Order: structure tokens, then sequence, then C-alpha cells
């Protein structure tokens, strides 16, 4: 056995904008209610209840570049 | 036995924006309620309950690169 | 036995942005209300209960690597 | 010439009620944008421009008696 | 000429109640722009611009008499 | 020339209620934003422009008697 992992990566994940703006984001309020008895969260849960959230997001470049890179034996 | 592991990266994520701005986030209120009798959390939970939250996220580039690499026996 | 590990980067996750600006961020309250008798949280648990929060986050580069790595018997 | 004006008023307007409430009025909130150059205004006007009002009105009795008595020569 | 104004009034605008309560009132906030140049007003005018108004109005009675009573030569 | 002006009243407006309370007003903000160049106002005017206004009003007992009484030649 000879393993030999060597991937090569020259890649451009790139933006160009020449002007952003103008962006407006005006919300009108709003209303939630929530109703339980007993919550039990195990192992790696990932939870919102009962949310009125608003978001502005505005990157001069969003670029995302995401990799796994893996062996197992 | 013999393992190598040489992956290679010279990749861009890079941004240009000629110009950021005029950018108005305005929530208008709201109301949240929430109710319970018992919360019970155990190993690695995340948990928002009853919020009202706002973000004015302009990151002037908001590049991400994010990487695993892993060997395992 | 024998393992090399030797992974190579030589990446850019740069931004350039020519001027950033005009910014606006009102919000216009809001009302938030939680009710329990218990919480009981055990290992690694993240939490808000009963939020509202605002955030302006303009970071002039807001570029962020992100990087595991590791080997493992 | 003789003139006589002598109405008579003996009556009820009279109400009853024997437990009055689980009233719940919760608005989800809204939105309004109002545009106008030039608002000119003469002589008894009543205006309402640009509203978001939310009434709760609960009166435990709510009635009007309402009388105009005239004479004209 | 002889003239006589004699109304006789013996009206109940009365009410009654046995218990008044457990009202909620629970607005969800909201947005309103008004946008305009010139505005001009004369005589009289009752006027309202841009309002969110919240109102609760439990009155253990809430009875109106009205009256006008007018002579004119 | 005669002229007798003499109304009777013996009317009653009143009110009985057992019990007023358990009342809740929980208004969730708002935004209001009014925008012009010239305001004007001659005789009289009344006026209200850009409100975010908040009215609890619980009179145990809110009775009105209005009564004008007017001559005129």
């Amino acid at each position: 056995v000879q393993i030999v992992y060597k991937p090569v990566d020259l890649s451009k994940v790139t933006s160009k904008c020449g002007s952003l703006g103008n962006i407006h984001h005006k919300p009108g309020g709003g209303q939630v209610e929530v109703k339980s008895e007993k919550l039990d969260f195990k192992d790696r849960v990932q939870s919102k209840i009962g949310s009125l959230d608003n978001i502005t997001h505005v990157p001069g470049g969003g670029n995302k570049k995401i990799e796994t890179h893996k062996l197992t034996f």
C-alpha cells in the first residue's frame, strides 16, 4: 500500500461590483405567540421558538468557498 | 504502509466594490409572546426563545473560506 | 508505518471597497414576554431567552478564513 | 300670535349586563405610505392622513342620547 | 308676540354592569411614512397626519347625553 | 315682545359597575416619519403631526352630559 492525496486548486470565486446601494428595508412590525408545555432537547439541536427577527445583509462581495478533505482507514 | 497528504491551494476568494452605501434598515417594532412549563436542554443545544432582534450587517467584503482537512484510523 | 501531512496554502481571501458609508439603522422598539417554571441546561448549551437586540455591524473588510487540520487514531 | 314649545320626555336608554370581559385585541402591525405635494384646507374640515390606529373601546354601558331643540324666525 | 319654550326631561341614560375586566390590548407595532411639500390650513380645521396611536378605553359606564337648545330671530 | 325660555331637566346619566379591573394594554412600539417643507396655520386649527401615542383610559364611571342653551337676534 502507497497512497498519495494531492488535489490542486487554482480557482477564482471572485466578484466585481461597480456601485452598491439605495437599499431600503422597512419592516411593518408583526405579532408572534407560542405555547407549549415541555421542551426536551438532546444532542446537536438548533432551535428558534417565537421570533420576529429583521436582517439587512449587504456584503460588498458575499463569496463562499467551502471544502471537506478526508481520509479513513 | 505509506501515506502522503499534500493538497495544494492557490485560490482567490477576492472581491471588488466601487462604492457601498445609502442603506436604510428601519424596523417597525413588533410583539413576541412565549409560554411553557419546563425547558430541559442537553449536549450541544443552541436555542433562541422569544426574540425581536434587528441586524444590519454591511461587510465591505464579506468573503468566507471554510476548510476541514482530516486523516483518521 | 509512515505518514506525511504537508498541505500547502497560498490563497487570497482579500477585499477592496472604494468608499463605505451612508448606513442608517433605526429600530422601532418592540415588546417581548416569556413564561416558564423550570430551566435545566447541561453540557455545551448556548441560549438566548427574551431578547430585543439591535446590531449594526460594518467591518471595512469582514473576510473570515476558517481551517481545521486533524489526525486521529 | 302665541307659540308654545313644550316637548315632554320620560324615556329610558338603559342597559343591563351580567359580566363583561375576556376581550382580546391583538393587531398584527401594518404599513402605510402617503404621498402628496400641496395640501390646502378651509372651513370645518376634519382630516386623518397616514394612520395606523388601534382602538379597544369597552364601555360597561355605551348608551348615547342626542337631541336638537330648535326655533327660528 | 308671546313665545314660551318649556321642554321637560325626566329621562334615564343609566347603565348597570355586574363585573368588567379581562381586557387585553396587544398591538404589534407598525410603520407609517407621510411625504408632502406645502400644508396650508384656515378656519376650524381638525387634522391628524402620520399617526400610530393605540387606545384602550374602558369606562365602567360610558353614557353620553348631548343637547342643543336654540332660539333665533 | 315677550319671550320665556325655561327648560326643566331632572335626568339621570348615572352608571353602576360591580367591579372594574384586569385591563392590560401592551403596545409593540412602531415607527413614524413625516416630511414637509412649509406648514402654515390660521384661525382655530387643531393639529397633530407625527405621533406614536399610547392611551389607557379607565374611568370607573365615565359619563358625559353636554348642554348648549342659546338665544340670538
